[PDB]
């Protein structure tokens, strides 16, 4: 059982998500996280080899399974009569990405350019994968304080990669491309570079660089902070109006902003001690 297994410690939030509680493995003291979701909440059904439903997560989750740090790792998961749960890894010490940035307000560019290089190893780790992960966002990713290593959370709205027409969305509206606000359409790649540009205006200015549907639309954006013209430029080609217009993962990778990026130890010594 459950029950036996893990020691049920507070719960770290709840929303659309579901309901997350920090947790102990009772047989060998390792810090887990206990995810709780509802049945009749699920917005992505996936299926196992074996043919038995499960929640989308949990097919991404096993499709990501490696010894990558990069992606929070799924250690157990349950099937109860009205609910999943969902035993996942849990660094310790962790802040958010969310949280830390609301602390310390617009990150350095050093820091910002260590951190987005790990999320874009992430990210492109699940696409090599076959994983789309469809909320990549501030509260998505976790920082393993102690090792500056970052993690991706929460694939609840992630589907399976394809490189056909996407007309289903559930991530966060304020990270989603003028594509899906105008027609309900978005193919995979260019609308996860899309949130990666909200993702980096967000790191670099301390706020996220649109709040309504026809600022996403007019895709105008202003620098609110001091920001490089070389990052303005990999920001404004991350959120290119047309989804052909932005760059692969590997032209982010190339850019010149992107060059000599600290390791994670080397950016928890400077920036998280
Ligand atoms: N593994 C973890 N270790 C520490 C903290 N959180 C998690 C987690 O999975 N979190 C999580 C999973 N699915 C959806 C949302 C999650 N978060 C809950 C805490 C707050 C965070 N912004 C979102």
């Amino acid at each position: 059982p459950l029950e036996s297994q893990y020691q049920v410690g507070p719960l770290l939030g709840s929303g659309g998500f579901g309901s997350v509680y920090s947790g102990i493995r009772v047989s060998d003291n390792l810090p887990v996280a206990i995810k709780h979701v509802e049945k009749d909440r699920i917005s992505d059904w996936g299926e196992l080899p074996n043919g038995t439903r499960v929640p989308m997560e949990v097919v991404l989750l096993k499709k990501v399974s490696s010894g990558f740090s990069g992606v929070i790792r799924l250690l157990d998961w349950f099937e109860r009569p009205d609910s999943f749960v969902l035993i996942l890894e849990r660094p310790e010490p962790v802040q958010d990405l969310f949280d830390f940035i609301t602390e310390r307000g617009a990150l350095q560019e050093e820091l910002a350019r260590s951190f987005f290089w790990q999320v874009l190893e992430a990210v492109r780790h699940c696409h090599n994968c076959g994983v789309l992960h469809r909320d990549i966002k501030d509260e998505n990713i976790l920082i393993d304080l102690n090792r500056g290593e970052l993690k991706l959370i929460d694939f609840g709205s992630g589907a399976l990669l394809k490189d056909t027409v996407y007309t289903d969305f559930d991530g966060t509206r304020v990270y989603s491309p003028p594509e899906w606000i105008r027609y309900h359409r978005y193919h995979g790649r260019s609308a996860a570079v899309w949130s990666l540009g909200i993702l980096l205006y967000d790191m670099v200015c301390g706020d996220i660089p649109f709040e309504h549907d026809e600022e996403i639309i007019r895709g105008q954006v202003f620098f609110r902070q001091r920001v490089s013209s070389e990052c303005q430029h990999l920001i404004r080609w991350c959120l290119a109006l047309r989804p052909s217009d932005r760059p692969t993962f590997e032209e982010i990778q190339n850019h010149p902003w992107m060059q000599d990026v600290l390791l994670p130890q080397e950016t928890a010594e400077i920036h998280l001690h």
